[PDB]
């Protein structure tokens, strides 16, 4: 067994003033893969986990930069992360 390798495919699906919904795919075959998703401010850094490959970023800044890294993680730990995913939340 070995850490898994990174998320693959992310993208950026929705936008809204306060939300941001994230996309990708499973990583490339090293089980159980669970995913960890690092968000902050471009310009506190949150992290949050998920079991399946989509997620819904919540009660975010409007009109606001945000970095996004999303790791894989089995029972040996986390992969490298993703390179980072750049988006912007809609004003007010």
């Amino acid at each position: 067994a070995s850490p898994p390798s990174p998320p693959r495919g992310i993208k950026v699906s929705e936008v809204t003033t306060r939300t941001a919904r994230l996309s990708w795919q499973s990583p490339y075959g090293n089980t159980v893969v669970t995913y960890i998703v690092r968000y902050w401010r471009d310009e506190q850094l949150h992290q949050l986990t998920f079991q399946v490959t989509s997620a819904n970023l919540k009660d975010l800044h409007p009109g606001t930069s945000y970095a996004v890294q999303i790791l894989a993680e089995n029972d040996v730990g986390a992969s490298i992360p993703s390179r980072l995913v750049q988006f912007r939340t809609i004003e007010e």
